[PDB]
RNA sequence: GGUAGUAGGUUGUAUAGUAGUAAGACCAGACCC
RNA sequence: GGGUCUGGUCUUACUACUAUACAACCUACUACC
């Protein structure tokens, strides 16, 4: 079996997610909200924040994938257009990460299996923890496959250490959250470029993941530069930031935001609540009054960022550097002068 | 079994009403409307005009009673509060005639059978064409029963000739639309008073049902009064109406409205779109410009109104007359000038 | 008093319009609709078709002016921006004809009297049938006044014969629907130029109002032109229309539309459902398949149009003619070929 | 170009449809409606009856095709999935006939030209009155092409005489509404089989289009059968209908509905307000009280139906017959009693 | 430019605010939300919390002023009715601080320049960081001007040290957030009276801004009174509060709320979520169970409050004191028992 | 495969119009000396 | 006159988007050989 609204609301009440049980409960749809009658009084179950019909969004929300899944920004950069036999929920905007589905909800299904002709000119995200998905990936023309283990005959690419889990990014210990990504385009397997993976942290629950980050969060600006020999790289403005003018200067690393936040709180107004490798923030410092309209904030490991900034020659007046980050080319504006860098920020 | 929204929408697509088939179709709920996907394009099935939730109203609309059922105004006057194992749809306002149901929709059900203790202090409408409903009526404490035939041990009351059928009032010929009404209050059967029944016609599809009405619609005002001896009864103003002043005078019979409509069209703005014995209209005549704020329009057979107006006993200046219409008392405001009748309109 | 939502809904139930009685009834607001509880079941009272909040629109709808009032297109052309102590309801779009009010609804009131300083730079519509409104007009800086009779010290301008009444346009007989319009700008009384008034008819309920119109609707095209000597005026295309090409030719008079409609039905899709002197229609003929994107249809008396078309002074190839219609200037695009008239249509 | 909401609303105000002019007007989006500010007051331009966003539907509505276009049922049966560089508006449900577009609205565009790789596995409707569309059809892998004239190297198929025009079906005289249909599947041109075309009439504006229909609407049932020798074909029940039982018998031709409507009015409640070759109606006769839950009503020319019914080869008790109507297969449920025909109705 | 919805949404995506760039992006309006299509999936850009149409509010939200602007409570007390060539966004209620605009959005614009006749009887907020605004202020009849520097020929009034910046109140260091306010009424420049400015702090992110506040938050109640000689001023109840009875006693300073919050948490339910000098809170203490229906909480610097309370001149039993706070008069209800102060709270 | 013709994706050129979170310069305004 | 800070413009170097014009590559559809 039964695929109906009242059966879907039964599983939410008893199991929090669509498991596949049989049962029905009263459902009342008012505005975009989906209420249910428990003990004679209406209890709200879900408020629709999406662009889909009220009952369509609720059915996709219940059938979301609760297993550790790749972060949405990884999928978007890989070119994933639809998810096979599952729905990947984007908790940043409370909407499905893909407009269409495959064998999930009859209202939005474009097919019942990922092997149909309609799904051929689409990159389909194939899981690896579900039996039979690996075989479907080989036969599919365009698809992206993730596997905790290894797949014979294919060269794996090690993905990010952290992965999304019910909207919470974490480096799994009990459950392995490090997947191997395989990309197949036009029936030909393509190896993914050697890239640096974003850690995808946040200011509030910020914890360093390396010795260099711990020194950055504890030592002074001058001491940190001297210890790691960062002279002549504009590390004072690129990462620490310049809270001295009417507009913010630099501050393009999420680690730099965390250090400033602990000193003085501020608000990061995100005008595009989606998940992407490069985030734009409307940063407004609450102490110095410094605000910047667009602030390209990219969360990179401090060890990798030092390696990146030291792998580029600084003789040119300016240059655009293409760096593989999260399996995509990020445009870095390397504005330098006389060897010493002036700024280094991404674009998105 | 299955009682779900997608199963209900399947029966509407294939059978127009909830029959009880098994199947499911895609359903999209946008605004108060309930759309379905047919041939890859959304097709509207129902727009919610009610006060109930979107899916609750749609489930009641599909489970409506398609058999000939009494007009809603009859049920309201009889004191009916809920319908047993069925939903009586009021097409005048596109909403269920009763707020609660019995064993219809789990969202609004107050019980699954009409014999529970919660339904005891409520007048429940019991059908007669469904087997077992007659037995439930006897055991029920408060209830109203309709039967095409006769029920042993009970004194029937002959109801109106016409009955509602999918929102269309008609005097059935192939199907008998004349029921016998039984009322039971506090466990004691009460006989219903002898009453006149409203014909419940309309201006557009107006057809006379007696010889006197045909003469009224064809003959002149003076000729009709002379033939039936209606002198000294204010029939010129009560029924024909007075389209000569800033406000309309009289015109309190639906038959009088029909005659004027054929001569000159006008609009009857009903500010309370419900079904009742006495209707109030915001009548605005389009020829003479005469408008009346409140116009109590009651549709009565012209033979009965003449019978009532001749039994009126015009001897006092003002009097309120209680007339049993549709199993209920209706107060008619009567004003009589010395010599004749001035104005006779319901309140 | 008391000015509250539940008191306003009481007057609608009992009197159809806000009279000023004291009382309260249950009110439930769902979506844009305003329901009320009568006999235990919700009954819809009003559905909001405006851009205003649900309860604000319902309060303005109940306080609408039910007396014969000027058509909305007259007020818009006169420059009326707000109505004093009343609401003029525009039934074409089911929304108030003016965004703001004066002493009507506290949610939208900009003042409680039309004499305040805020209302000074606004043209306020002053009635004449309400006592004291004439005095307010004299003291007001900008205002438009209508009076059934005459006002001392002011030169009246005779308005249109027909006037709106509960959304129905009519030439009143019992109630005088011909008003005298007075316009005052910047504290100086301005007279209004002589104008031809549009009859504002419609295709369905079309009735000729002159002998010439009766001949037009009955006689043939050639016979009508010969009798009234309309040769050399393009009357075959301007009024009758040309249903022979891929696009419609002419047909810019509502009387011409009516004659074609009786012969062959068609649909007039109005993409701007408002009331104005010149109407644009998306006409699609159902017989010949002729359709025109924009068709400027103006309803004028055929006698007046003949007078206008014979006072055009056809001497130049092209000329724009300013004609005072409904107290406003209308630009008519005139094209004349050497010898006769080619095409004369409004812009 | 400029493609924005405020530019689209400018063309509707000035030209009724998106022509491509440059300009902007104020736009206010409230509920599903799209209002505009004209003379300081909001005027409704369009109410969204579709599932698309408010501004997306309004942009598609303005960019609709106003030229004579094939009826939607023809396109659906031909397998058309998207329209190239145009939007075909389905006036039956007030929604676009195709979910996606090509180079129309950036919100719903899947491509800017019909030659892209994404549009290859889709049947694209190519016009013929627009220059360059014929060349695109040849290069396209899947597509359907209509042409008023002829195309070299392709075998034309004569389409229906009538065609939609702003929601009005008509047999064009000034503008040729008879197109030649070409279907190309997988890069191989396929010839369209011969078929009969539904006239798509309606009960209210019903006009016979042949001598046989005139006899049907005028002569009696017995006389019509005798004249055209329809004995032994159940024409009394199939077309005329049987208004004698609790359920309606037969009445599966729209011409039969029209004859009954003129005799006695009734209501056809359509529970799926879409446009299709076979329509299902919830017919309720207002005279005899006969109602049928599902009534498959197909509007066919009476001359063609006589030819269809005689070509049946009545030799088995029950058989499903596949008939090519409107470029699609229609399954007719045939029941034959030993000796004659019992009932022949579509499913 | 171009002023359209799709161009406005382009600047939000690329620059977070309307800068004036040229470009268009897909926009979908569902409910009150304004979505955009990025990488094939809809991304929410703005949810309308105002009373304005969906697209009108989104256009005003994008065109908000991101520079340091005066707090909304300062503007309301100064009598500001409209903002010239900019929109001042009130982040407390997520709605524009002024109903109308000037040259911002064509849907709500009452003029394109602040020098028009319509804007004359309105106090217009003129910026000082935009070139040419100072000249417009001189020519304007009613207006309020803020300037970081000084303006020749006018006497400046030093404003509050803190100013709003993207909804965050702060004392700017890199950017000067201390403005000079000029008020002009009826063409005559009026000097503003000396006043005390509210600090506008909050319980969670509470940081003392003076030595006296630090002593208040650290030292005991008795010790703090003795050190600053606050005996005979009811400082125990006015500021510290009395959490001993069924209703809260005193606690009318935001600094007093902060000290209690650190000791025992509680909830301040604000039933009027707007920004004003005097705030009313539905305070419910979670430890002692003490709750007060209305608690007038005004955030004042403790140094300034001590100066006020030491200049109160406690000599009468009851007196209403007018104190100039935030350029407006505030009535403080003062009750004094013989010998000391009983209660001193604002009304 | 060629010619006589109509075309879509990739790339390049030309005339243009905008942008880019760094820096420099010019003009205007404000503050201080 | 100098310093600092804002509003407007230009420049530095590299790239992105939109409009028009032209060419090349990969190739698509008809007429004839």
């Amino acid at each position: 079996l039964e695929m109906s609204l009242e059966n879907v609301a039964f599983n939410v009440v008893n199991k929090g997610h669509f498991d596949g049980q049989q049962g029905e409960v009263p459902v009342s749809i008012i505005n975009n909200t989906v209420y249910t009658k428990v003990d004679g009084v209406d209890v709200e179950l879900f408020e629709n924040k999406t662009t889909l019909p009220v009952n369509v969004a609720f059915e996709l929300w219940a059938k979301r994938n609760i297993k550790p899944v790749p972060e949405v920004k990884i999928l978007n950069n890989l070119g994933v257009d639809i998810a096979a036999n599952t729905v990947i929920w984007d908790y940043k905007r409370d909407a499905p990460a893909h407009i269409s589905t495959i064998g999930v909800c009859s209202m939005t299904d474009i097919a019942k299996k990922p092997t149909e002709t309609i799904c051929a000119p689409l990159t389909v995200f194939f899981d690896g923890r579900v039996d039979g998905q690996v075989d479907l990936f080989r036969n599919a023309r365009n698809g992206v496959l993730i596997t905790e283990g290894s797949v014979k005959g294919l060269q794996p690419s090690v993905g990010p250490k952290q992965a999304s889990l019910n909207g919470v990014t974490l480096i799994g210990e009990a459950v392995k959250t490090q997947f191997n990504y395989y990309k197949k385009v036009d029936g030909v397997v393509q190896q993914l470029p050697e890239t640096y993976f974003t850690q995808s942290r946040n200011l509030q629950e910020f914890k360093p993941r390396s010795q260099m980050e711990i020194d950055f969060l504890e030592l002074a600006m001058d001491e940190f530069i001297e210890r790691y020999k960062l002279e002549g790289y504009a590390f004072e403005a690129i990462v620490y930031g310049d809270f001295s003018h009417s507009q913010l200067g630099g501050l393009h690393l999420l680690i730099g935001l965390a250090k400033r936040f602990k000193e003085s709180p501020f608000e990061l107004e995100d005008f595009i609540p989606m998940d992407s490798t490069v985030k734009n923030y409307f940063i407004t410092d609450a102490q110095t009054g410094s605000s910047k309209c667009v602030c390209s904030v990219i969360d990179l490991l401090l060890d990798d960022f030092v390696e990146i900034i030291k792998s580029q020659d600084l003789s040119v007046v300016s240059k655009v550097v293409k760096v593989t980050i999260d399996y995509t080319e990020i445009s870095f504006m390397l504005w330098c002068k006389d060897g010493h860098v002036e700024t280094f920020y991404p674009k998105l």
